[PDB]
């Protein structure tokens, strides 16, 4: 699960970027080409 | 599960980008080519 | 499941994108090609 | 573009699986989200 | 692109599994979430 | 571009497993959260 | 109850202020969210 | 129960307050959040 | 209860002030959050 | 501002209170007895 | 400000209380008796 | 400001209590009986 959160307060800026991210080209508990006999 | 939020106050700028992501190009939790004999 | 919010106060800007995303080019919790012999 | 081709010769099994797949949960070559001033 | 192809000669088995698979939860060459001031 | 293939003589088994796989859980030559003054 | 008095003999000001209160913002002896199994 | 009483004699003042107050934000002998199983 | 008497002779004075106060910001004898079994 | 969320699962139970409150018995932000000369 | 929140899973028992509370019997931020001479 | 949460997974029981409480009883940041002669 993801929980994600951004407040803003008294900002001035000529550029800001906020990136948040978790699985980003990811394979994360995957099985992939497994083979049982019996 | 995602439970995303974003607050804004007092915001001065030329630019801004708020990026909020989980899954992007992902397999998570995924079964791909198993084989069971029995 | 998926909860997102985005609440605007006082803001001045050229340009501002908020981009919220969860499952962009996935397979999570697929089965695919899966063979059991009985 | 997809040119898929099986060709069978003598073949005897329990069971047996082709599985050919292209751009299965994919966003090839996409757009999302893009933003120009002029 | 894909160019797939399986020729069977002479085969016996309880279980065979052929996977091509191209572009899998994938997003090639995709443009996400761009800003261009002018 | 994927040219994929697999050419069977005499084989005889219990189990065999031919997986051929391009990008699985990816996210090649993407752009994500670019931003440009002018 | 209340029992308010206020008598005035030889006074003479730019300002005067007599404030009697009795219960401003109270739940004196209430009963609120009280549940009884039997 | 509340007996607020005042009486002016001979008073010359720029200003005079009299605050007098009884249970002001206050909850005495209130229940809130009782339960009971029998 | 409450028995508040204030009385005035005599007196002269730029400012004079007289502050009699009970239960301010109080839970006197007051039950919260309570649970019995049986 | 209040913002007050209650989500109910798998619950078994002889009792259950569930209490939410803010301003119970107050006087929050409030101006009482003021005297200004000019 | 309050944000209250309650999220239930699985939950057996004979009795449960939850209380969440912020301003009982308080007088917070507030002015009382107050003489200003000018 | 406060901010209360409470996230219940595999629970059993006889009694359970929570009590989150922030200004109970209390005064925070206020004035009383404040006197200035200009």
């Amino acid at each position: 699960d993801a929980e994600f959160r951004h407040d803003s307060g008294y900002e001035v800026h000529h550029q800001k970027l906020v990136f948040f991210a978790e699985d980003v080209g990811s394979n994360k508990g995957a099985i992939i080409g497994l083979m049982v006999g019996g």
